């Protein structure tokens, strides 16, 4: 999901 909430 970006943000470096996971890497997608």
């Amino acid at each position: 999901x970006d943000x470096x909430s996971q890497x997608t």
